């Protein structure tokens, strides 16, 4: 049989997302799932770790991609979501280059890199109600973004104008995904993207792709400018439909491919008649729907299929 190997923290190997799709592509006539254990990941060498034939791998906080890299060029297997990229994932400066190379809108942007071996090395200037970034005005509302990815303390500054102060936001603790502080002055340490604010209704598109033919999008309430979670009657998060249109399936197209990640979560913010790209995620699965799990096994099952079949002599078509 091919054996398709997953390779992740525990907490994702055990999601029930994870589960749900991986039960379906076990019932691939000859296909093999073999979950790689974390303490394995964690605490043996790569020579140790068990093989295959395909490799649904990717990076979440605690893992080891350096090794990871190490098992797919000692044991070649067909690897679905392409590990060095996901290097470049981590720190949002990567990801906002390779955007502007595929010709995908995003906001208007700045970075701030603070390197702390020089002190009169200035590139901010603020003012009341503006910073200038590398010589470039950015007119409150702006976004300031910390340069990895992995740090989701994003604040949003607001106009004199509209009371000022900011948006923190955070990885959502319960019931609150940010908070308003009365600071009206920006960070002092560290290194930040500096953003053009998008005006939207309120809301973020999540597009979830399984290739760069299948692609599942659904909005939520944007944390922007009021933290309180929405909960429905039960107690799952609030969720709206959406259907992405002919510009935003292309840029799905393009953002999978670009990234080389065969399962690619992205945000889009709807505004002044256009689409922008805000955050490339990576490896992400859609939560409760039933639909998706049964799209995306049959897609990736297909997709190992047709990849291996011909050299395990499998009568395969198309
Ligand atoms: N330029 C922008 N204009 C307007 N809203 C923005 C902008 N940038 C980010 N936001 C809002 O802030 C939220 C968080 O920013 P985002 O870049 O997604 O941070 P993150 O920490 O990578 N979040 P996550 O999706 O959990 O990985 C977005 O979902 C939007 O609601
Ligand atoms: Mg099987
Ligand atoms: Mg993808
Ligand atoms: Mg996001
Ligand atoms: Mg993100």
């Amino acid at each position: 049989q091919i054996v398709v190997g997953i390779c992740s923290m525990a907490k994702k190997s055990k999601s029930k997302p994870m589960k749900e799709i991986l039960e379906r592509i076990s019932l691939f006539k000859y296909i093999t799932v073999v979950v790689f254990e974390e303490e394995v990941i964690l605490n043996e060498p790569v020579e140790n770790w068990p093989l295959c034939d395909c490799l649904i791998s990717f990076h979440s906080k605690g893992f080891p991609l350096d090794k990871a890299v190490a098992y797919a060029k000692l044991r070649n297997p067909f690897v679905i979501n392409d590990l060095n990229m996901q290097y470049l994932i981590q720190d949002r400066r990567e990801v906002y280059s390779i955007l502007q190379a595929e010709g995908i809108l995003l906001p208007r942007y700045a970075i701030l890199n603070r390197d702390p071996n020089n002190p009169k090395e200035c590139n901010l200037i603020e003012g009341e109600d503006h910073v200038e970034v590398n010589g470039e005005v950015f007119q409150k509302p702006f976004v300031e973004k910390p340069v990895s990815a992995e740090d989701h303390n994003v604040y949003i500054y607001y106009p004199t104008s509209a009371g000022g102060g900011s948006q923190r936001l955070f990885r959502k603790i319960g019931s609150r995904s940010s908070v308003y502080s009365p600071e009206s002055n920006v960070r002092k340490t560290g290194s930040y993207i500096y953003e053009e604010f998008m005006p939207t209704d309120g809301t973020d598109v999540k597009v979830y792709t399984v290739g760069p033919d299948y692609a599942h999008a659904e909005a939520r309430k944007s944390p922007a400018l009021d933290g309180k979670v929405e909960r429905d009657s039960e107690g799952k998060e609030v969720r709206y439909p959406v259907i992405l249109n002919a510009r935003e399936k292309l840029i799905a197209w393009k953002v999978c491919l670009a990234f080389k990640q065969t399962v690619c979560g992205f945000d889009l913010l709807r505004a002044n008649g256009q689409s922008y790209v805000c955050d490339v995620n990576g490896f992400s699965f859609v939560k409760n729907s039933m639909k998706y799990y049964d799209d995306c096994a049959k897609i990736l099952g297909n997709i190992v299929m047709r990849e291996l079949a011909p050299q395990f002599h499998i009568p395969w078509s198309i």
